[PDB]
């Protein structure tokens, strides 16, 4: 199954943080990637009080359970040094989100997809769009119609 999954990092050295988490998406047992997007600078969408975000978005084939992606997409944030602070929306070295699992709906306590917020950031759809522009959501919608109604500000590059 193709696995979607957003990077973004806004704390210690964004950019190594990233290149660090590809390399080790593509250790992850019984996966391989397949695409990987541009490098974007992104405003912070909750607390100001916090550096701009390094998005991306990357395909990775898997044969994983969810959860067990989920295992260790976990396991690269914290052997980058994550760390979950009070606030929401605060800042982070690495935050690994699966975006969408193949065509699944998964609801559980431990595991939302599709991601339950991605269709209201642009900073999680114009890099998923820029590695799949054909991608269908689960309920049937075009990622490439949802980008169009919302009308989400384009990015810019890291
Ligand atoms: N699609 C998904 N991808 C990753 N984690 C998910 C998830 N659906 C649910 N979770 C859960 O989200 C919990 C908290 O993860 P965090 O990374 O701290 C949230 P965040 O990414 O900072 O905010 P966000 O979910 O609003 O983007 C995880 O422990 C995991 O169980
Ligand atoms: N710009 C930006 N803000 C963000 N703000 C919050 C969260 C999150 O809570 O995971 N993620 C991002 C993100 O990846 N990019
Ligand atoms: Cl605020
Ligand atoms: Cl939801
Ligand atoms: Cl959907
Ligand atoms: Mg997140
Ligand atoms: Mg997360």
């Amino acid at each position: 199954t193709v696995a979607y999954i957003a990077i973004g990092s806004n704390l210690a050295s964004p950019l190594e943080q990233v290149n660090a988490a590809l390399k080790a998406l593509g250790d992850i047992p019984e996966s391989h990637i397949l695409t990987v997007s541009s490098f974007y600078r992104t405003p912070p969408l909750g607390p100001q009080d916090q550096p701009d975000y390094l998005n991306a978005a990357v395909a990775l084939e898997t044969s994983l359970a969810p959860e067990e992606l989920l295992n260790h997409t976990q396991r690269i944030e914290l052997q980058q040094g994550r760390v979950r602070k009070a606030e929401r929306w605060g800042p982070r070295t690495l935050d690994l989100d699966i975006m969408l699992f193949g065509n699944e709906v998964i609801n559980t306590e431990r595991l939302t997809v599709p991601h339950y917020d991605m269709k209201n950031r642009g900073f999680m759809l114009w890099p998923l769009f820029e590695i799949a522009p054909e991608l269908v959501f689960p309920d049937g919608e075009m990622l490439r119609q949802i980008l169009h109604t919302r009308a989400f500000d384009k990015l810019n590059k890291w």
